[PDB]
């Protein structure tokens, strides 16, 4: 039988009303019954949040430990449970800091585990047949929402309310697992996990880095504040493909003027912020993220500001994960 | 011939009327003179990422002008397709008339292989033309759709069909200028908006915040040392804020700046009696809208209010 | 508490006098506190067995049921595979403004994660909301209140299987709180020109799936079996294969209505693109999908025969 | 510069008034096509993709196989109607014998439209064609900037410059005035990876397709059957599930060797084995993730090597 860790970052995702190793994770077994005939199932207490109070040291240590658990020859898979308003941060974030090609998969729940039509038990239960499947080794982290598989790179949470709120707008899911079955159809050809450049094993604070929101009528201040409360990189989520509007931008080239790396990404949902578009990105010294989002664009320029605060370095990075 | 005024906001979308940039679009796309009497203004000339509230309010207050006129029959406008979806929200709840608004752009170039501004325009003049399009409220014509302003967005960076209605979908078709509607909105809009922008020279500071995990509060104390009147929080899943960033808004609700929550994710409603205790913070939840069509429907809503449940009860309205 | 009947057509889809309608209750407690509910049993089947003589029976039912002054509102419990054909027939048949709302489940009562519950609760909440008056039949799944005319199961697994891909969901129903954003301009329900009440059996419409390298033997054996009608489900927009076309055109000429729609899954099969309606004597069916397009080509058939007042009727309704 | 050959089915699919005059016609509608590759045309039939036929796939397959086995070829455009060019794509994606890129390319407007989406569509093709990253991606639709494999396209809607989509997956790339980028690859076996040859084939198997409903017949399943049908795609209602009166004549088909495979008429998702149909008693087969119209060409293909019912469902949770 698979050995398989469930790291819980917050409360149970399934059952209501109630030795692994974690309470929350013994709730989940004495939940959905089904599971300990899979795995083995052993549980962690990571953390005990909402995902919307989710902190860069959490992921530090979610990823340090994740990293240790696979090391170890006995682990076969670890399972994250997680809050969906962030997972797909997470999911990105550990998609370039785990250094194994076992698989990693985040699930969560839109409905509470108490609600009629609870969608957590399912998802659980699809989540530890992927974690063990064999074809899930290599795919990277995956998310496992409602009978689908998402590449960690491509997914996000598009809708506030709907148990099918996880999409993969820029490609779709690589698979299925529909009652336990599982089947990819695709994978990434986006380097990840082992492929990644980036160590975070020595890392205690990962940098600044700022989200600002495009519209007509724009500001310098937003701009300002981020520098001052020493943003080492801002995100600016463009309007179209990744437009600010000219107060703003005037701000923004100040701002990379002074050291702090300006990557241009959009607020519209979809699509690539593309380079040598309207936006001088060379003569300004921006960056274009191309074929993420925000919050996943600021996942990965953390990551790059690790190493480098050199642009081209950087459009490397954003043109190659 | 029904008579038409087309109002540019920035070039042509497309390749006497009264406009060099209109005269231009008629040169293009020669099949719409035989539809319609078209005059030409030339509202402002600038990219969509430059628009602004001035720009807003003198295209909306022109816009009444026309409609009010017994011959003009319908306005067209031509927008860059960044933010034509808030200045359409914008006129949908500011143009007093049932007589259609057609806001149309074009996702390539005019010098593009494969244009889209020659169809969109075409198009775009059949619906301002079509008996159907009265009382639907301001529309954005696009990629072959009739898109509500209310539920329209550019949902896409480069894509000819970057535009949706993700809460809905598309209210109508043109196909080669054939209009059909399936669904009209429920709504109120135009005639029965209880706004009146008509002596507004400048419409009220609100400032978008797009939330994430670790996040500040030196965006919300910026915003308000700068003057909001409102701030929109994108937030995290169902409108949810972290925690440093939540206790930062508290303190804006409490000095009078209204705060409406919405989201980052892109479709859906950022609901009521979620995880966030509205009613004692002292917010408003703004439903099924976006960021920055929220923005707009708290601008205009701070022109007459910055009562929390007066506020609620227009996001809950329009 | 307004009074709402609930017609079941197959088994329970969670967990009065019509015992399956009494399990419904038990399963979810909640809707007791929102409406006094009779239950009555239709049919006992899966939906992939309905039949025009169960379509009738509802019909005429629901039609006794919300003339009677207590009724104020009709829920359908119903298998998804078809639900989409009764939803439409009803749209045309139910001759009131009274919500009409049908429900159903995508994974079994029995199941984890069963969606049964809560599609049902929220139903209920849909049927008794005010604003549910005159927007027609409605499919109310995961938390999405759907038009009949414009409903369709699009996906053969997910719970997010039903779709609007035309215009997209009217409404929202999310924890039983009600919203609708839109409704439909085409008549429907009262203002439906459609009587079924003293019908017995609908006419024989055919289904045919075109392809390259097509056939003329299933347009003969459709003929041959009394069609009254035939559906198309052409290539791209509507386009028949040669020989295919070329035995529709002899269906057509013969009496029995070819009514083109597409394979494809959305948008219209339109008039006036590659294929010659007037002078072949066939009918586009516009913004429908080739089983919508077969119930409204049924219902056409109970007034008429010709091309042009079919065309009229699908380009109405 | 590289030499890729676009063959041409029908009529030009952009523009309006070398080896080929509508390659021609096409390089001097798009002539920045010139400054990307050494281009050749061939006329390889003269139709409407809705005419389309087995005769033609078979002439098409063995002929891109002869140009991507010549050194000096990069790779094949193929210019289609949008109505079956899935259908073409899927056949080629399993007979071509060679991991250079193979693309088909169309327009939802006539090339004489206003805003006609054929010019940048071939344009496009043309830089996926040479892009060196296309190799061994399976055979590709190029429309609308997006790249789709084979095995997920469809043509979902039938007017939109957009209608094409990979519904299970979502398209493989994008193609943005050229600019070419890979984010995903199948994971299912195509090309010279699949075990399909039809070098000696003449003729394809007969396979229906048959439409469910409700109050659904026997009729179609009888007259299939009677005109020589090898294989019958059942396109079911909701998860493959049939009518039982044509259940019966399904089972029956069966019986006398026509192999019955399982779709379904909702657009997407899988057709599940171990549903509602006990596919082993009645001897069918579950065409699983596809869509009756490329499960018809996967069990057209199945049937020039076997009728095994095992075999084929086989086929079916391999391609």
């Amino acid at each position: 039988k698979p050995q398989v860790t469930i790291l819980a970052t917050g409360g149970t995702i399934a059952g209501s009303g109630e030795s692994a190793g974690a309470v929350t994770v013994d709730k989940l077994l004495a939940a959905v019954p089904a599971i300990n005939d899979l795995a083995t199932i052993k549980g962690e207490q990571i953390s005990s949040i909402g995902s919307q109070e989710m902190t860069g040291k959490v992921w530090l240590k979610l990823a340090k430990r994740v990293n240790e658990l696979l090391a170890q020859k006995e682990t076969e898979a670890v399972i994250i449970t997680h809050g969906t308003d962030t997972m797909e941060e997470t999911a990105f974030f550990l998609n370039l800091t785990v250094k194994s090609q076992k698989p990693v998969v985040l699930v969560g729940a839109m409905r509470p585990g108490s609600s009629m039509s609870a969608d957590g038990p399912m998802n659980l239960y699809n989540a530890v047949n992927v974690a063990i499947n064999k074809a899930s080794t290599n795919k990277g982290v995956v998310i496992v929402m409602n009978d689908e598989i998402h590449a960690a790179r491509e997914a996000t949470k598009l809708n506030t309310t709907a148990v099918n709120a996880f999409a993969s707008p820029n490609t779709g899911k690589i698979g299925t697992v529909y009652y336990g079955k599982v089947e990819y159809f695709t994978q990434s050809v986006r380097p990840h996990t082992l492929a990644s450049e980036f160590d975070i094993s020595k890392i205690e604070e990962l940098p600044r880095v700022d989200i600002l929101y495009a519209h007509p009528d724009d500001t310098d201040v937003l701009v300002n504040a981020a520098l001052q409360a020493g943003a080492k990189g801002i995100i600016h989520a463009g309007m179209g493909n990744g437009n600010p509007f000219p107060l703003t931008q005037n701000a923004l080239e100040k701002a990379a003027k002074s050291g702090v790396v300006v990557a241009r990404s959009s607020r519209v949902g979809s699509g690539s912020t593309t380079q040598e578009a309207e936006v001088d990105d060379k003569k300004l010294g921006f960056v274009a993220t191309e074929s993420l989002n925000p919050q996943k664009a600021r996942v990965l320029l953390m990551l790059a500001l690790t190493k480098t605060s050199d642009r081209e370095a950087i459009q490397k990075i954003f043109s190659t994960y």
